[PDB]
Order: C-alpha cells, then sequence, then structure tokens
C-alpha cells in the first residue's frame, strides 16, 4: 500500500504505475503528447506531462512509477508555465497554419496550443516546403515543417512491425525522422502499413495521396468511373462525421459515393468473395494433394513486402490469388466490359480502402493486363471523407441506398475480412464446403477471432485434422517466425495481416486521440460491425453469392484453373532467384 497526494487529493493504492495512468484512471487531467503506446520519446521528451512533486521539482507523469509519500500538483503555475513553454518551443518549430491543413479538424498539437494559450516565440515560416516534403512513396508522405519530433511514428513502427523502417536521421546536424539513409521508403524494409501515420499527432506523416488520380477521371468525360469500398470503411468512416465508433454506415457511403459522381458503386466484399472462391479452391488442392504446405494468404499488401523484404523463400508458398482489390480490378478491366459494353480502356477502378499498402500494391508494374491496371486509383478512409465534404454531402443526413449487385453483392463471409480471422474463418467455410461436397451448417469458428496476437486452431476437413495459425500484425509474424513456432507442429494454412486487429486497424483510417484509445476498444468495435453484418446475411459462404456464381458460371469458368487461374492469379517475382539484389 502506497499513499499518494494529488492536488490535495489522498489516495491509498497498492498499484504499481506511472502518475500519468493513476491520474487519469481517477478523473484527474494531465496533458501528454509523446506518451502513446505505452512509450514516451526517450531521447527527446516533450515534457508536456509535466508535474511537480515535492522534495523532487519537476517530473514527466508518462514515465515516473508513483511511490508511497509521493505530494503531486499538476496544476500550479509553475507546472503551467513550463508546460506552455514546451508548447511554445514546439511552435518555433511548426508552420501553424491550420487552414489547409489535413489534420485541422481532428489535431492533438492544436488542441494543446488552444489550451495552454501557447505562442511561438518566432514564427516558422518557410517560404518553400520543397526541403521538407517527402513524396517520393506511392503510399507514404512526409511533411517535415509539420514534425513535432515527438518519436510517436519511431516507438509505433517498432511496436507494431518490429522493423524499426521509421528512424530518426541525423541530416547534417539536424534531426528528422525517415526512413533508412533518408531514401525512399519504398526501397527500404518499410512494409507501408502506415501504422506510423496513424500514430502521429500532427500533419507531419500522411497517406500519398490519390485524389487528384480520382477527380481528374471523374470530370473525364469518356471516363467511367467504378468504385468500390473495402470492408472496413462501413465500420469506420462515421467517425469522421462526429456519428461515433461502430456505427455501420453502408448505405449512407453508397449514396455519398453516388453523389461525388461515381458511375458504378461496386463493392470489395464482392471481390472478397472472389478471393475465397479461388482461395478456398487451392486449399482444397493442396488437400486432396496432400502438400504442399503451408499455404499462406497473400491479400495482405504490408504482409507480402514483409515476406519479400524479410522472408522472401516463402513467397513460393504464398496463395496465388490475387487480393479481393486486385482481383475486382482485373475483373473489372475483363468481365466488367463482357456484361456493360464498355470500352475496357475507358473503365477506370477506384477503391476505398483502410490502407496505405494498398496503394503500392495497385502501382505494382505487372499488376494489369493488355495494357490496363487492375485498379487505377486507391483512397485511405481519410480521403473518402474528405472528398465528401469538401463536395459539401451531408453524410450523416444522408438516406439509404444499395450497390450495383453485379459486382456489389456480398456473402457475409466476405463481409468479414477486415477483422483479423476474417480470411481464414471466411476461407474455412467455402473449403469445408468444396472438400466435403457438402452444405454445412456449422459456420462459425470463433477460436480464430478476437485480439490474440497468434491464434491457432485445428480443423477437420474430410475426416482430416488439420491445422491453421492467423497471425495478427506484422510483429506476430516476426515472433511467430523467429520463435520456431513454424516448426512447431505442421501448419497447413496461415493467415498473416500487417496491422493488429485487421484492416480495421490500417493505416488509412480515421485517426482516435489517445483519450478515446483508452475509452473505446477500437479494434473490436470497428470488427463488431463487420461480424453484425455477417450474423444478419442470408448468404454466409463465398460461394453462395449470386452474382458471383454468375460471373465465374458466364465468364470465368471454373476457379483454380484455367482461365480463372490465368487472369485472376500472381506470383511476385521475387520468388525466383536474382543478383544482386
Ligand atoms: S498539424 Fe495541427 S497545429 Fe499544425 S497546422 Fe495542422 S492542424 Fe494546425
Ligand atoms: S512524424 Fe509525427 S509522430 Fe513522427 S516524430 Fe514527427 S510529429 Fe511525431
Ligand atoms: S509504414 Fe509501417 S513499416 Fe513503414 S515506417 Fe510506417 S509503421 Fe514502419
Ligand atoms: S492488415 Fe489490412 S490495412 Fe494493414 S497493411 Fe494489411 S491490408 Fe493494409
Ligand atoms: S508525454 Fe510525457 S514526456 Fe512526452
Ligand atoms: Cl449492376
Ligand atoms: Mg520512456
Ligand atoms: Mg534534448
Ligand atoms: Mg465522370
Ligand atoms: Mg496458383
Amino acid at each position: 500500500m502506497k499513499t499518494i497526494i494529488i492536488n490535495g487529493v489522498q489516495f491509498n493504492t497498492d498499484e504499481d504505475t506511472t502518475i500519468l495512468k493513476f491520474a487519469r484512471d481517477n478523473n484527474i487531467d494531465i496533458s501528454a503528447l509523446c506518451f502513446l503506446n505505452n512509450c514516451n520519446n526517450d531521447i527527446n521528451k516533450c515534457e508536456i506531462c509535466t508535474v511537480e512533486v515535492e522534495g523532487t521539482g519537476l517530473v514527466t507523469a508518462c514515465d515516473t512509477l508513483i511511490e508511497d509519500g509521493m505530494i503531486i500538483n499538476t496544476n500550479s503555475d509553475a507546472v503551467n508555465e513550463k508546460i506552455k513553454s514546451r508548447i511554445s518551443q514546439l511552435l518555433d518549430i511548426h508552420e501553424f497554419k491550420c487552414g489547409p491543413c489535413n489534420r485541422r479538424e481532428n489535431c492533438e498539437f492544436l488542441k494543446l496550443v488552444i489550451k495552454y494559450k501557447a505562442r511561438a516565440s518566432k514564427p516558422f515560416l518557410p517560404k518553400d516546403k520543397t526541403e521538407y516534403v517527402d513524396e517520393r512513396s506511392k503510399s507514404l508522405t512526409v511533411d517535415r515543417t509539420k514534425c513535432l519530433l515527438c518519436g510517436r511514428c519511431v516507438n509505433a513502427c517498432g511496436k507494431n512491425t518490429e522493423t524499426y523502417a521509421m528512424k530518426f536521421l541525423n541530416k547534417n546536424g539536424k534531426t528528422i525522422i525517415g526512413a533508412e539513409d533518408e531514401k525512399c521508403f519504398d526501397d527500404t524494409n518499410c512494409l507501408l502499413c502506415g501504422q506510423c501515420i496513424i500514430a502521429c499527432p500532427v500533419a507531419a506523416l500522411s497517406e500519398k495521396s490519390h485524389m487528384d488520380r480520382v477527380k481528374n477521371a471523374l470530370n473525364a468525360p469518356e471516363k467511367h468511373v467504378i468504385v468500390a469500398m473495402a470492408p472496413s470503411v462501413r465500420a469506420s468512416i462515421g467517425e469522421l462525421f462526429n456519428m461515433g465508433f461502430g456505427v455501420d454506415v453502408t448505405g449512407k457511403i453508397y449514396t455519398a459515393l453516388r453523389q461525388l459522381g461515381f458511375d458504378k458503386i461496386f463493392d470489395i466484399n464482392f471481390g472478397a468473395d472472389m478471393t475465397i472462391m479461388e482461395e478456398a479452391t487451392e486449399l482444397v488442392q493442396r488437400i486432396e494433394n496432400n502438400g504442399p504446405f503451408p499455404m499462406f494468404t497473400s491479400c495482405c499488401p504490408g504482409w507480402v513486402r514483409q515476406a519479400e523484404n524479410y522472408y522472401p523463400e516463402l513467397l513460393n508458398n504464398l496463395s496465388s490469388a490475387k487480393s479481393p482489390q486486385q482481383i475486382f480490378g482485373t475483373a473489372s478491366k475483363t468481365y466488367y466490359p463482357s456484361i456493360s459494353g464498355l470500352d475496357p480502356k475507358n473503365v477506370f477502378t477506384v477503391t476505398v480502402m483502410p490502407c496505405t499498402s494498398k496503394k503500392f500494391e495497385a502501382d505494382r508494374p505487372q499488376m494489369e493486363k493488355d495494357g490496363l491496371r487492375d485498379i487505377d486509383a486507391v483512397i485511405t478512409t481519410r480521403e473518402l471523407a474528405k472528398m465528401i465534404k469538401d463536395a459539401k454531402i451531408p453524410f450523416a443526413k444522408l438516406e439509404d441506398s444499395e450497390a450495383d449487385p453485379a459486382m456489389g453483392e456480398y456473402s457475409g463471409a466476405g463481409a468479414i475480412f477486415g477483422a483479423t480471422g476474417g480470411v481464414m474463418e471466411a476461407a474455412l467455410r467455402s473449403a469445408k464446403d468444396f472438400a466435403e461436397n457438402a452444405e454445412l451448417e456449422d459456420i462459425e469458428y470463433k477460436q480464430v477471432r478476437g485480439l490474440n496476437g497468434i491464434k491457432e486452431a485445428e480443423v477437420e476437413i474430410n475426416n482430416n485434422k488439420y491445422n491453421v495459425a492467423v497471425i495478427n500484425g506484422a510483429s506476430n509474424l516476426f515472433k511467430f517466425m523467429k520463435s520456431g513456432m513454424i516448426n512447431e507442429k505442421q501448419y497447413h494454412f496461415i493467415e498473416v495481416m500487417a496491422c493488429h486487429g485487421g484492416c480495421v486497424n490500417g493505416g488509412g483510417q480515421p485517426h482516435v486521440n489517445p483519450k478515446d484509445l483508452e475509452k473505446v476498444d477500437i479494434k473490436k468495435v470497428r470488427a463488431s460491425v463487420l461480424y453484425n453484418q455477417d450474423e444478419h446475411l442470408s448468404k454466409r459462404k463465398s460461394h453462395e453469392n449470386t452474382a458471383l456464381v454468375k460471373m465465374y458460371q458466364n465468364y470465368f469458368g471454373k476457379p483454380g484453373e484455367g482461365r480463372a487461374h490465368e487472369i485472376l492469379h500472381f506470383k511476385y517475382k521475387k520468388s525466383a532467384w536474382s543478383h544482386p539484389q
């Protein structure tokens, strides 16, 4: 037991925790900035969490454990003057121009500036931003006129991926954040997962914009612009319209997309059902041939980059099915003209993703056929919200509409893709039916769901027991491989997601402030929307999707062979040998 006094209030406690956590647990306001993910910036503490401890002086609450006898003051003039001073020193290195800024509505730094009425000693007003901006990547952008050097991106990359692809760099005697040797992120071991963006409290890290690609296509007379959103968008975008967390906004999105001028409203969940058709067929092929094993999923481009960069010997074990994004895109240039009369060259296919790595996937040289890209543009959840707001579309008051069905219907198995273990569960629902030539009623695989980092299960398919794993976050892939877990038993099918929680926690998603993250389990609440859709959909197996069945019957043929394999599959170039690299 300890006795603590905070702002005159005595507490008796046996907790072993920091001042900051104890105070917040007890409804005592203490500000913080660089603290996130249970880490602060050890080499450059922001000190926004400063408090006074009698007999010690000023201390950082976010990294100081409570101790018996402490008498703490969080709101004295001296404490508040120190905090204001720290914010002022940050304004000295910050281009404070919120009007056109992409974080204007949800910036953590602006909130602190306002709270403490802080002002720079000397305004930072660079007349030209070229030297501060890196837009080389297909997925990420850096604007160092906004960077606080808070280290939250560095810490978050370490925690989420263990790549440490985001680093502190010494650029002629000045500290910046960036990739190894100040290279373009894409040319390093970076996965392009954008977890560093999600951790950034300001507009310093962003997605590489595709909004101009999209607007130019919408305004081109002869382009027919398809749009299709990822599973997770419908569970997330409402947050950016003050609608709260866990709101299913599917119908409003379809309406908003029509109001933005898109010419066809499809859904990547249809592509999710296509990927299952192919992937479950491939798994059954491997089961009936008793190998090869394991098969890894290939639908998360952060994981694909992780394999290319660290485990290229596993590229030969990846499923060859394209991801829902790319498989949908391929079909949008082949099947869709065949049922519409559109000239394939005039089709422009746009996805809305919770993900920055998806932009790199869509821009891979070989992701095209006959000169036509599978996918022409990828906008994040954040970018779609901005497009809606710029168009003055009253999202929260829109009536619901439906997708155009031909490439827009989806089953409950497709619906769950955006949660960790969703691909696994969806794939098993079809694989078991295929292998057993049956229509099984027991389709829920709750043992692969949820936030555990490594989830294993034994499944019975056609009288044989098989082992599956769901790897939940890139750091957990490293743990599974480096610890030898892959060799502890024979795995047959392994799902890997780069973002912990699955795509509902992707790097293109709405930012959430640290206080809301403590109040709301964002990964669970966003995923709950998707599981709810599956629960109430009539068709809960990808192979029961009626639009999909017609597509295969009339155009692609049998999945997993022939035309479907020729067109809808992809093997990574780095799977084969080359030297040098
Ligand atoms: S990052 Fe925040 S404080 Fe800085 S200009 Fe943008 S909104 Fe304003
Ligand atoms: S890019 Fe963002 S998270 Fe990273 S140090 Fe700069 S302000 Fe902090
Ligand atoms: S995109 Fe992912 S791997 Fe690359 S620096 Fe950001 S968090 Fe690290
Ligand atoms: S888990 Fe989803 S959001 Fe994250 S990198 Fe992979 S595809 Fe993108
Ligand atoms: S929030 Fe405590 S040092 Fe930054
Ligand atoms: Cl249609
Ligand atoms: Mg620390
Ligand atoms: Mg220092
Ligand atoms: Mg148009
Ligand atoms: Mg193949």
